[PDB]
Order: structure tokens, then C-alpha cells, then sequence
């Protein structure tokens, strides 16, 4: 079906025109996003659609100088919150904050933001327009939430970028199904790891070289783990707990 | 938009026919499941799809005895893996096991499984069947691994019964788009809090009167108040710790 060709025709786009998105674009974004499931009904999340020129600037610029933070469609920031649920019983007389701290609320309020952006990003797609998420807000959360001007219990997780195509790109090809899905119990065999692990870096490679015109021939295993020990972002060990999150 | 259609027409099934999925279903669902975009490349996730009888009846029993984990098409395991990653950098002499074991990758790791299990959301509810995210096996991860021998740096985050609809249930009222949605700054705003949080108290309680005609009258505050003084699941803590996960 239609949804199943969207779903799988993904790539990322980072080349977008200079056409705002329409404010029926944007309801349908949100409600969408909004239709997601949500544990215990708690939808634990809040979306700052960010317009202000200013705003968009500094958000790209903290996220590491990705351009196509500013120019796009419109720019969504998807927050883990708890602050609903603390007011909501301040409402009531009741001071909740120490239930809202620990490592299940955060998994919660994380995982819940996350399918709603999903739903977000396969219902844009399925509209024509291209979508880009920004885990580069990380970089400085501190001054993300100066930005946003987030209260406590709200945690900025990633930026949505979204807008009219101005370049398709293509697809990135992704792990052996058998590297990602295993029957019953995870699969700890070391030949069976070796075997599609050395397949998708050949995988990994050749699509390097054909992209990049031999240019580029890097491994997915070389490239991944290049970038993981880079900006580590170590200082949010303690900055999720400064914002009442994940603490003890 | 047909697919619109299908995310907004969403609601959580908890009533399956014993009809198994086709492998080829599967291999769609896992398909979709994986073009899901992911943080710098990563893929940190896997699926364990439990088919066994007795492995599916002991999650439904540690999921807090949810007969729809049992009784359905497949049972899907998302889970957090930086096992691979790990394993990875050991074949290569690299050391990253500090790194894998902070806030920042365990964020990562459960946003690329959640943005993942969306897709196969959409993907099983375009097929015309019925999905429900099961958090319950939060309830005692320790038996959860045991049951799907998940090695260090895997963890079990929640299941997705999937299957063909018994019962199509009801959708369940969302919050109202401007408690969600926020321009440019998050809404602070008391007056305008109370009011939101008024309108959809009384929507979630005409709700409820009307799903068991006036046998349950509560509202989404008292709902949230009562989910928040439960029995916490504060083991997590460092239960996840022990996983190698957010050790810190
Ligand atoms: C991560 C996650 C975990 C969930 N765990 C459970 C569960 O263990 N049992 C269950 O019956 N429903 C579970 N749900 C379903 C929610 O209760 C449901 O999405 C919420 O009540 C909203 O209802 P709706 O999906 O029908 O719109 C979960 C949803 C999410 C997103
Ligand atoms: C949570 C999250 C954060 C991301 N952050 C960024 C980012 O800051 N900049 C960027 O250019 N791409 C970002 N991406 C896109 C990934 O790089 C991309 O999804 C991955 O390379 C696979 O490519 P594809 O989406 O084109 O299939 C992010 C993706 C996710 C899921
Ligand atoms: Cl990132
Ligand atoms: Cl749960």
C-alpha cells in the first residue's frame, strides 16, 4: 500500500525551498504526532514550533551550524515534559515533583515524544515534504532551554526539520534484517555477527564509492564508531537530573 | 491523505484472532520498522519476535497478566542495543563501554527504538491490523532479559502486539492542541493552563460517562494524580545500571 512505499522511500532532507509551511500544514503535523499511543495516557511531551528568525538562527548554530535549521518550512522541537503533570497537581494542591524524577518516568516522557515525531515525520512525507531530525540541540541543551524558555521538567530532545524538498538526496541503505530482528532470543552467535556485520560494511562502502564518486570509501563499523567518541555530550549525565529528570 | 487517515483513526488493540502473521507481514513490518530515521547512523536498536507459546505467555505473565501479549498475530520486542556497537569496537581493539554507558547514548539508543516501533505502528495499522505497545515488561526487566537472553547493553524497552482486530475498540480524546503546541516559547501561562486543563477534564470525563454509562466519571487530572502515586518501578534506577546503561 501507499503508507508502506512512504515509510520505506525515507531518506533525510537537508535542502529545503524558502516556502513556509501553511498553518492547516502545521494542525495536521501536530494532531498527527498527537494520535500517537502514549503510556498510561500521560502523553508526556510538548512541540515548540519555532518561526522567529532570531530563534531558528540560534537553535542552528547550537546544533552545530546545520543550515536547514533555518531554512525550511517550519522548525519543531520535541520536548520530554513533566511540567504538565506537576502543575496539573498543583491545580488539585498536590506537590508531585519527587514521583516525576526517576528513570521510568524518563524512559516514558522519552519514548512518548519520540512516536509522536514519528508519527510527525510519516505524515509529512506522505504530504510531499521532507523532514530532517536534529539531535545536534544536544550540543548545549543549557542554552536551548534560554531559547525556548522551557521550565523545569522539560527536557529538549530534538529538532524536526520540515519543509518543501529543494534536493531529494537518496536512501541510506540499513542493517541486514537479520542483524536487527532475531527470533525468540537475541541472536549472540559470533559468526552469524561477523557475517552480516562484514556484509554491511561492504554495503556501507560501496555506497560511499558510488555516492562520492570513489571519493569516500569509509565502512559503516569505521564510520559509527569515528563518530561516537566525538562530542560525547558527557555534561548530560548531570544536566537531565538539573532539570528533574533520571535522578538517584 | 490515506495515511493521515490511518494515524488520526488510531487507537490501541487489545482484542486479537488467533490468525498468525504471514512471514511476509513480518518481513514488512521489520522492513518499515528499520527506514525510520536514527541518530548519526546508528541503528541502536534490535526486535526480538517471540513466537514461542511459552515465551509469549511468561512476558504477557511479567507484563502484569496482559492476555493480548499472549493472544495475537506476533509479539515484537524493542529494545535499546549498543551490544552491537560494543562488539563492534572489540573486533576493532577500539574501547567505547564508558561512552556507550552515559545519559546521552542511552537517549539515542531509546529514541532510534521508538521512532522504529512507530513505523511498524503505521505500517501494521495500513495493513488494516491492530498494534498495542506493551510498557509492562518495565514491570520486571531482570525476568524479561532471562525470558529473551538479551545480552549487556541490550535492553528490553516495551513489546508491540501485533495481529488481526477481535474487537475494534474506540479512539481516546487527545489533550487540546494548545497544551501540546507551543510558538516559539513554551506557554508558562497559569490562566491559560487552567483553562486548557479545565476544557479537557470535562472532555475525558463526558468520555468515560458515556464508554460505561455513568459507572466511571473521572477526569484526565484525577487519572494522571492516581497514575503518579502508583507502585514505582524506582528498581529501574539501577536496574538499567546494571544493563550497562545510563551507569553514568
Ligand atoms: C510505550 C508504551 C507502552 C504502553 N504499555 C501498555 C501496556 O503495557 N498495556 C496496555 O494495555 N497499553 C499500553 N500502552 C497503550 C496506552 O495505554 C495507550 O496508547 C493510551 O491509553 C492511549 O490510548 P490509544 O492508544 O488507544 O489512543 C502503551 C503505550 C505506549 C506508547
Ligand atoms: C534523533 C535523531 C537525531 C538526528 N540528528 C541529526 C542532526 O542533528 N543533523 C542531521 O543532519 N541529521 C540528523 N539525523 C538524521 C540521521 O543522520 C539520519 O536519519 C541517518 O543518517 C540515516 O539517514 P536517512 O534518514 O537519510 O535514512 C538525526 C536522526 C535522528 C533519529
Ligand atoms: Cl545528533
Ligand atoms: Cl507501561
Amino acid at each position: 500500500n501507499n503508507t508502506i512505499e512512504t515509510i520505506l522511500n525515507h531518506r533525510s532532507i537537508r535542502s529545503f525551498t524558502d516556502q513556509l509551511l501553511t498553518a492547516e500544514e502545521i494542525d495536521t503535523l501536530v494532531k498527527s504526532a498527537q494520535a500517537a499511543s502514549t503510556s498510561s495516557y500521560v502523553q508526556a511531551y510538548s512541540i515548540i514550533g519555532v518561526s522567529d528568525p532570531e530563534k531558528k538562527r540560534e537553535l542552528s548554530v547550537l546544533a552545530g551550524n546545520q543550515p536547514y535549521v533555518e531554512k525550511n518550512g517550519h522548525f519543531f522541537v520535541f520536548c520530554a515534559d513533566l511540567y504538565r503533570h506537576q502543575q496539573l497537581a498543583e491545580e488539585k494542591g498536590e506537590h508531585i515533583s519527587e514521583l516525576l524524577e526517576n528513570t521510568e518516568m524518563f524512559m516514558v516522557s522519552l519514548i512518548d515524544a519520540a512516536l509522536a515525531a514519528q508519527n510527525m515525520s510519516i505524515a509529512a512525507e506522505s504530504m510531499g515534504l521532507g523532514i530532517c531530525y536534529i539531535g545536534g540541540i544536544r550540543n548545549e541543551l543549557d542554552k536551548v532551554t534560554e531559547v525556548l524558555q522551557t521550565p523545569d521538567h522539560v527536557l529538549p530532545l530534538f529538532g524536526l526539520a520540515v519543509g518543501h524538498p529543494a534536493n531529494l538526496s537518496g536512501k541510506k541503505p540499513r542493517l541486514p534484517k537479520q542483524a536487527v530482528y532475531h527470533e525468540n532470543t537475541y541472536n549472540v552467535n559470533t559468526d552469524d555477527f561477523r557475517h552480516t556485520m562484514n556484509t554491511y560494511d561492504k554495503t556501507i562502502s560501496d555506497y560511499y564509492r558510488e555516492r562520492t564518486n570513489g571519493k569516500r570509501e569509509e565502512t559503516w563499523s569505521d564510520q559509527i564508531l569515528n563518530f561516537m567518541k566525538q562530542k560525547p555530550r558527557t555534561y548530560l549525565n548531570d544536566y537531565v537530573k538539573e532539570k528533574g529528570f533520571n535522578k538517584n
